């Protein structure tokens, strides 16, 4: 299965977020390419709950989080289903890259189809900050840009 | 369960297209606003098999149609599942409506959740024209706007 999100915001940042998942219990491989970030940086990168753009990237809601689980970084056990942690960008504010995700599904009763990929303008914190917010949000800071993730082949 | 579709373009159409569904047998009631297109007129409306943004409206690909039927209207037993015939445009250019329909839905292996809505430039035939496109496409032309369907609530 592949599906696929194209971000998009008024912020200058853009770009294209792919995933594909062969069967349920098999890992996700999500790769992106993101421009107009800020340089030589890290930017939280999450898949929120809903598919909803009637209001800039805030309808997509929160992160996505049916175990009611606290905000995590992917490698972490303790996550949001749709914790994707940081992504690098370069010196030319470029993101790009893969990684495979065994909580992100296409398939079942988590499935993200339909869902949104939302890129910050600030770094996540992993869960690890001072305040209750880093349990919520990792304290990513705003929403540049985002897409509502649909099914391709 | 709800799900919404932001229709964008650069042609001066946009719209938002809603839809609610309480269980899997019972009607899709699907709910539309919509500006810029051409007043006084009727204009092809359906659902489009992939939730895909990557190139304009192109990238949605065609009718969704599972089981493999010739387009048609949406009172048609022979149709696509994306049918939606033609909404109406007023004085303004501008179509608001809504009906139920008992193909379309938010949940199943047919949901459209993930896919695409399209609105067209031209008016949809409903399959009764002298031609194999008309069998395909209804004739309703270009894709002015479109929006990936994600799951809100
Ligand atoms: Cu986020
Ligand atoms: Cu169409
Ligand atoms: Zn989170
Ligand atoms: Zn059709």
């Amino acid at each position: 299965v592949q599906a696929v999100a194209v971000l998009k915001g008024d912020a200058g940042v853009s770009g294209v977020v792919k995933f594909e998942q062969a069967s349920e219990s098999e890992p996700t491989t999500v790769s992106y390419e993101i421009a107009g970030n800020s340089p030589n940086a890290e930017r939280g990168f999450h898949i929120h709950e809903f598919g909803d753009a009637t209001n800039g990237c805030v309808s997509a809601g929160p992160h996505f989080n049916p175990f009611k689980k606290t905000h995590g970084a992917p490698t972490d056990e303790v996550r949001h289903v749709g914790d994707m942690g940081n992504v690098k960008t370069d010196e030319n504010g470029v993101a790009k890259g893969s990684f495979k995700d065994s909580l992100i599904k296409l398939i079942g009763p988590t499935s993200v189809v339909g869902r949104s990929v939302v890129i910050h303008a600030g770094q996540d914190d992993l869960g690890k900050g001072d305040t209750e917010e880093s349990l919520k949000t990792g304290n990513a800071g705003p929403r540049p840009a985002c897409g509502v993730i649909g099914l391709t082949n």
